[PDB]
RNA sequence: GGAGGUGGAGCACGAGCGCACGUGUUAGGACCCGAAAGAUGGUGAACUAUGCCUGGGCAGGGCGAAGCCAGAGGAAACUCUGGUGGAGGUCCGUAGCGGUCCUGACGUGCGAAUCGGUCGUCCGACCUGGGUAUAGGGGCGAAAGACUAAUCGAACCAUCUAGUAGCUGGUUCCCUCCAAAGUUUCCCUCAGGAUAGCUGGCGCUCUCCGCAGUUUUAUCCGGUAAAGCGAAUGAUUAGAGG
RNA sequence: AGCCUUGAAGCCUAGGGCGCGGGCCCGGGUGGAGCCGCCGCAGGUGCAGAUCUUGGUGGUAGUAGCAAAUAUUCAAACGAGAACUUUGAAGGCCGAAGUGGAGAAGGGUUCCAUGUGAACAGCAGUUGAACAUGGGUCAGUCGGUCCUGAGAGAUGGGCGAGCGCCGUUCCGAAGGGACGGGCGAUGGCCUCCGUUGCCCUCAGCCGAUCGAAAGGGAGUCGGGUUCAGAUCCCCGAAUCCG
RNA sequence: AGUUCUCUUUUCUUUGUGAAGGGCAGGGCGCCCUGGAAUGGGUUCGCCCCGAGAGAGGGGCCCGUGCCUUGGAAAGCGUCGCGGUUCCGGCGGCGUCCGGUGAGCUCUCGCUGGCCCUUGAAAAUCCGGGGGAGAGGGUGUAAAUCUCGCGCCGGGCCGUACCCAUAUCCGCAGCAGGUCUCCAAGGUGAACAGCCUCUGGCAUGUUGGAACAAUGUAGGUAAGGGAAGUCGGCAAGCCGGAUCCGUAACUUCGGGAUAAGGAUUGGCUCUAAGGGCUGGCAGCCGACUUAGAACUGGUGCGGACCAGGGGAAUCCGACUGUUUAAUUAAAACAAAGCAUCGCGAAGGCCCGCGGCGGGUGUUGACGCGAUGUGAUUUCUGCCCAGUGCUCUGAAUGUCAAAGUGAAGAAAUUCAAUGAAGCGCGGGUAAACGGCGGGAGUAACUAUGACUCUCUUAAGGUAGCCAAAUGCCUCGUCAUCUAAUUAGUGACGCGCAUGAAUGGAUGAACGAGAUUCCCACUGUCCCUACCUACUAUCCAGCGAAACCACAGCCAAGGGAACGGGCUUGGCGGAAUCAGCGGGGAAAGAAGACCCUGUUGAGCUUGACUCUAGUCUGGCACGGUGAAGAGACGUUUUUUCACUGACCCGGUGAGGCGGGGGGGCGAGCCGGGCUCUCGCUUCUGGCGCCAAGCGCCCGGCCGGCCGGGCGCGACCCGCUCCGGGGACAGUGCCAGGUGGGGAGUUUGACUGGGGCGGUACACCUGUCAAACGGUAACGCAGGUGUCCUAAGGCGAGCUCAGGGAGGACAGAAACCUCCCGUGGAGCAGAAGGGCAAAAGCUCGCUUGAUCUUGAUUUUCAGUACGAAUACAGACCGUGAAAGCGGGGCCUCACGAUCCUUCUGACCUUUUGGGUUUUAAGCAGGAGGUGUCAGAAAAGUUACCACAGGGAUAACUGGCUUGUGGCGGCCAAGCGUUCAUAGCGACGUCGCUUUUUGAUCCUUCGAUGUCGGCUCUUCCUAUCAUUGUGAAGCAGAAUUCACCAAGCGUUGGAUUGUUCACCCACUAAUAGGGAACGUGAGCUGGGUUUAGACCGUCGUGAGACAGGUUAGUUUUACCCUACUGAUGAUGUGUUGUUGCCAUGGUAAUCCUGCUCAGUACGAGAGGAACCGCAGGUUCAGACAUUUGGUGUAUGUGCUUGGCUGAGGAG
């Protein structure tokens, strides 16, 4: 048999993000002594539209403390926020929303967003639009912090992490039927070369474990165990169940 | 050390070595020509496939979404009527892009895919230039095993390589003499080999008793043809007397 | 002590013969320089075939054919020669999505003048994009040149048997610059200023480099002019940059 | 300038001003000031705007490509007129003028809106602003400075022609292909449509002339009919623009919709309405529109061009979109929607030989990755047994290396321990998949709600169906027709329907499949005519395919279909146009089928591996506390540490500790518990130090200028965090591993496959009286069994029968008699056997050890089996003897390797001892394909070498079967065998059935059916002439001579076949390579795409359905059709003969005979005559019809010649 499809797409090629117009990483301020130590002030300046992404971006501005300069970050923008307000960011930074405080500082059942995993990483769960992250619990002995994810699974991250209050814009986007593969076309044209999706039965046996037969058939389980091989991983990957979700 | 059996490619008064010529068998390109393949290293995205960058392009009509104006009705909710408006992977239809049927033309063509009428679509998942990216068990595929320079169920180039072929085709002067086999056994043996038989050649040991695809005379061997079933085995018809 | 310019090989021949045959001898002609008998040696040594190789030639056969896109005619000229060239006049066609006028890519002299009519232009040609002999492309302002785009690609580093490969800010002492100030040295319109060396002071850019004759990118227009060039030449009037 | 016969103050051409600067229109402003607005107002095509300031006034700014002006009339152009060397930017006159209009077209500038789960580059480069470090002069000879106006100098390098495409580029070429752009006139018209014209261009597309045959290609037209044609309405045809009217089912309320169905349309002359400017009015200007009316023509008018046929349904797919470049455009693919699955980053998925590597990822679960289904509507049942996937694990079977323990001289052996994985247990079907059988039963019959029973993991639920899925099957009923294998609607024990392997539906849509209806028609009846280009003939020019030699037939035989050969018929130069019978014509070493110890793509439960991945050990690999062990050391568990190692952030910018200061608490002002480090209202600003303290320099306490410190705490060893002795990496070990690699996937065989085993053996037969002897010949057996069923000895005699004896009988046991084996001897059969070879006892291990010879198969090899001996040991018997397996004929296995037994055995390499190892001899472990490889599929995506050794057509032999025909005569026929039939039997013929066979063809003979066309057979349906009837007539039946002439139109089906409708004299049957594809067609079959069912894990398969799928060449020879001609008659002509060959007419209706013969009646003929018709043939055009480019004559649309006229 050929590579099949899925294995093509870890090699770059023609399966890379479309990066072209996007407007920069989107990141919180880099961790320094204002925000370790007290808070620092910023003017969200512009709301923009980043191509590939759901959420909105909020374009703010900070004073440099060591140097005559204006800083401009890129954050996810909380819903709610708007140009000309005033966001604060540091362990001394008001619970409002918009503002960027560390975990261990906010009571149980915060509402955040673009929260960091590790202590400095600059913001990397609950980022995409209509998501959020929940405070659970703190361990002051530890100098840790329970969090929920969007997922629903619980997390035990370090109390010095920070994250931006509020839950991201631009919720609700995935309510609306898109009703068209031409603005499926147009979707993906903006994220990657993914669409649209051929079916692995709908090919022939060379390309694809569950290709061939005088029946459009899988043939074989499509449940598929963990350890597969490359390009025999198709299917259900190391499901473990299968059906309807009858149930909680 | 003896006697008596038995295994040896031995001894029993050498015959070898060297060189040359022929024939045969074989290892080598191996009598000559012939695969589908496999391997190594390289050249291609000027066609086409797909992503990206930066440019160009798409008459005239039909239908008439939301919004809005006015008049009418109504207790309210709101309803009705006439206009305005100009949405749409919307419709007819040009350029363009495509290529349904005629199973039309042509079929040593204009053309290694073209031509005519008729047809699909024609603001979009649209058409298109150039730039750039992906390279061969690899790419790329709205998926036909499609496309990847007239090459694709694995490109092209050189080499390995005069690849192997129990299989097809061919195999070049004369006369003279002899002259077959398609059968036995073994073989992943059944289009092939080895093996015995059948042939040829070289002789040599004798001769001018031996032998014989023959009969004769003796002497054995045999269970087929025929016959038999009022003889065994098996099959089978009719009466008769007890 | 072979043959041969008093004629070798080769070739041709309704000439005379020999041999069962493979073949050979002699005669005549052409030819123009080498060749053969016998004893031995050696072999890339004998063709009718292989859809054999290469070259040549037939019949087919003066045959298929020279039928896509409406169309030609009259007179004259040159000339050996005219259905096809030139001029004039008619009749037609393309019918501004053109059979018009200009470019990009590609070509590369095909452009222009004169000459030829051998070959080629599937009839002909006095004609051609053929052949021959000579010419023709002029810029601060139109492009390239510069920028970056998707991307490509060195160094540091890493990997690697190795040619090398990965990687493009990532494991890097990555600045050779500057207003100014202070110490000197040299010169000149020697008055005092330049230049120049060192020290002090100040200093993010953070990625070499390449990447578009359609993107970004200052500034040229009118008239005339040649066989062929012109927003380039000449005339006139301007303008950007330094 | 054109026209002017007539008219036309006419028609045509032409009638400029660059850049840059200045000015002014015009356009735009989300710009300012006054003011304060509801009775809200302003305002656009739409909008939209306002107390966050509307209207109204007055200003400001930006673009001004428009106009004026400098440029600039000097130039350019038009026209007229003069000169020259006359190849001069030659010189002169005049002119280059005044207005209107527009949803017009093109370009551009601007305003305002809509769309996005789409938001639509970067950089070089240039500019403005904020700040104020600095500099400049001291009232002048002014300075620093100036983005102002002039002036001065320079701008190097490379490209630049021309073509730009029915002839400059790529397709071998001047190739009907391909190849990116800019400008874009008048008329008609909605129009960048088509049609005509101007500017510009061209010469008909690599030649011309003459004809006007066939057959073509491309256009047309056809009376009457109207799909009867055909697989199918293929093709053509109908409709078509616009206005006015009108419009159904159904529907997702959007559509359907141009539904359907009507009417109108020309020309001319008018009427009304719809506006602008200046000053309820007046005047002056204007732009095309709409509506209405009269008149008018031979009812013609969207007059050319342009330009939808319609309706009722069924299947499939929602739609738009995409696709096999070059045979498949589709129902396939995609799609929105739906549902699952993995993953929280040291992660999921993936790349990569490699790493601190790479993609997703400029990402973070509303995400990325992996699958299935396929809009909406409605629903999606049961099954976790199987196969998968998944979850739990010291409780725990198996389980590698390493490590631990014991034995030993050690190698080594043994033991304990026990990671993953497997086993074990849960979950899971929108995971792969799956979802029964029998019997009885309701008061007629039928069904059978109901019951019993076997049964699996469930036993098919809702639905749906002869569906693209049902074999039987052309199912049954109804509808549709005259007639229907078609369609539709129902039915449903459904070979083999069914629920996201999605079931059912349903509007809109479809170059998708199918049926019917209206309309239309040359599809047809049934063909004809016309036009253009060919073909044709000529001048010029000029190939190629192909070719053993060739080219007339019948039969024969022959490699079973001859051009050649045999026997006959016969044969006459050279040619032209056609033609498609033959050359089993050409084209390509057959793709089908088989074989090959030839492949390749793909699959998997094949064999052997392998990347990756999970898991354990060793190393990097450290520090310290506890717990549990073992004897101060050492193993292990937990908890910590950091310094290796890893990760993240940053321009490595304030880290740890202490000091200092502030608010609180509280003990008797001080000490501490202990916390804090100066920014939260506003879409400002924020650096390059102020201040203070202390030193220093230069000049005259005063000026000028420097340095340090505090401000800005001190000390510290990792920049700051997060992990961390683990990730991880290196090397080993176990597991997983069609993701990938290589390879295999027997043979025989009346083709192969399936089936068998005739593959190694044995008995009887075949087998033809020695032996041998074949077939997928016939009847059978074999892979064992036996401590005795081996060996010896002795003693007995068996099967069966007769007759007797308590229970006792057909059969128990006892007795006598007969008994040649009719029993038994393990087994298949054949042979053999009676004081034995059988049965019963006693004793035994000759079934032991050993060398040779021989026999059988045979090559005179092996094995196996067997035969005589010889040497030992033995058993048995009194002994002779007999016995080294079974009474005989079968009962079995090389090399290499392993294992055991044997010797005071040999070797173990410099010697010696000892373990070990290797030798030598004999057994065993096994190859059954049995003289002995280690081995699964599929290919319709397929490949190569071959094969007529071998299947799928025809032909050939045969003729079981099929068909047809006799003979005998029991019967039938009321009677009567034979008018007509005919049993039980039996003899033939035929090759239009199917077989059987495999002779020809696999370097190819085109595979069904129809269409068309000719010919032949007779086994005769009709017709002519006849014979016989159970022949009265009529009708019918049987038979003879007999193939001259006929044997038809249709519905369903691809059909051959079949069936039905209808007409008819009749509706006979057949051959010609199952006649006929260089004759067609391509419906079926039979490539590649795709769907369904059944089957398969799968790839895939199916004499099962379904849909779409390239049909090549003639100019050669012959034959045939026509056309010139040839011989020789001296030449030449006219008129003739006819040898030979062809050959043709056919059948039916009416009237009359005649309501007659005949007959009880009912019914009901015939000959002769008369009048017509059918089929066929040969003509013909007076008539009717068709054609019509006489391009004949009217009419007419658009355009063009100024108009008329003529065109
Ligand atoms: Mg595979
Ligand atoms: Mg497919
Ligand atoms: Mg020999
Ligand atoms: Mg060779
Ligand atoms: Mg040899
Ligand atoms: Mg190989
Ligand atoms: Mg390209
Ligand atoms: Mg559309
Ligand atoms: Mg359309
Ligand atoms: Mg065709
Ligand atoms: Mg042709
Ligand atoms: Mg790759
Ligand atoms: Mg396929
Ligand atoms: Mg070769
Ligand atoms: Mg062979
Ligand atoms: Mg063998
Ligand atoms: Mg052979
Ligand atoms: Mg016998
Ligand atoms: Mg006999
Ligand atoms: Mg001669
Ligand atoms: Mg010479
Ligand atoms: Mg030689
Ligand atoms: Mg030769
Ligand atoms: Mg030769
Ligand atoms: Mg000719
Ligand atoms: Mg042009
Ligand atoms: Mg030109
Ligand atoms: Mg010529
Ligand atoms: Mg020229
Ligand atoms: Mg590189
Ligand atoms: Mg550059
Ligand atoms: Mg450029
Ligand atoms: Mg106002
Ligand atoms: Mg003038
Ligand atoms: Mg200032
Ligand atoms: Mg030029
Ligand atoms: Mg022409
Ligand atoms: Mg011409
Ligand atoms: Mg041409
Ligand atoms: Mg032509
Ligand atoms: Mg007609
Ligand atoms: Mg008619
Ligand atoms: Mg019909
Ligand atoms: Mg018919
Ligand atoms: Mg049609
Ligand atoms: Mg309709
Ligand atoms: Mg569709
Ligand atoms: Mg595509
Ligand atoms: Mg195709
Ligand atoms: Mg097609
Ligand atoms: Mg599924
Ligand atoms: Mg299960
Ligand atoms: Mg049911
Ligand atoms: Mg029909
Ligand atoms: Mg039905
Ligand atoms: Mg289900
Ligand atoms: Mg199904
Ligand atoms: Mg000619
Ligand atoms: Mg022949
Ligand atoms: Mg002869
Ligand atoms: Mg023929
Ligand atoms: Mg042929
Ligand atoms: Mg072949
Ligand atoms: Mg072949
Ligand atoms: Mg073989
Ligand atoms: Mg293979
Ligand atoms: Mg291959
Ligand atoms: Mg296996
Ligand atoms: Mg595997
Ligand atoms: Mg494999
Ligand atoms: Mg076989
Ligand atoms: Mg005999
Ligand atoms: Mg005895
Ligand atoms: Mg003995
Ligand atoms: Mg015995
Ligand atoms: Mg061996
Ligand atoms: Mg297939
Ligand atoms: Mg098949
Ligand atoms: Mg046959
Ligand atoms: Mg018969
Ligand atoms: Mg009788
Ligand atoms: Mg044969
Ligand atoms: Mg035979
Ligand atoms: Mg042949
Ligand atoms: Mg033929
Ligand atoms: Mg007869
Ligand atoms: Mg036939
Ligand atoms: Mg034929
Ligand atoms: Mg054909
Ligand atoms: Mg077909
Ligand atoms: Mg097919
Ligand atoms: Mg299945
Ligand atoms: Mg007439
Ligand atoms: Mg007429
Ligand atoms: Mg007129």
């Amino acid at each position: 048999g050929r590579v099949i499809r899925g294995q093509r797409k870890g090699a770059g090629s023609v399966f890379r993000a479309h990066v072209k117009h996007r407007k920069g990483a989107a990141r919180l301020r880099a961790v320094d002594f204002a925000e370790r130590h007290g808070y620092i002030k910023g003017i969200v300046k512009d709301i923009i539209h980043d191509p590939g992404r759901g959420a909105p971006l909020a374009k703010v501005v900070f004073r440099d403390p060591y140097r005559f300069k204006k800083r401009t970050e890129l954050f996810i923008a909380a819903e709610g926020i708007h140009t000309g307000q005033f966001v604060y960011c540091g362990k001394k930074a008001q619970l409002n929303i918009g503002n960027v405080l560390p975990v261990g500082t906010m009571p149980e059942g915060t509402i955040v967003c673009c929260l960091e995993e590790k202590p400095g990483d600059r913001g990397k769960l609950a980022r995409a639009s209509g998501n959020y992250a929940t405070v659970i619990s703190h361990n002051p002995e530890t100098k840790k912090t329970r969090v929920k994810l969007p997922s629903g699974s619980k997390k035990v991250i370090s109390s010095a992490n920070r994250a931006v209050v509020g839950v991201v814009a631009g919720g609700g986007r995935i309510d609306k039927p898109i009703l068209k593969a031409g603005r499926a076309y147009h979707k993906y044209k903006a994220k990657r070369n993914c669409w649209p999706r051929v079916r692995g039965v709908a090919m022939n046996p060379v390309e694809h474990p569950f290709g061939g037969g005088n029946h459009q058939h899988i043939g074989k389980p499509s449940t598929i165990r963990r350890d597969a091989p490359a390009g025999r991983k198709v299917g259900l990957i190391a499901a473990r169940r299968t059906g309807r979700l009858r149930g909680t």
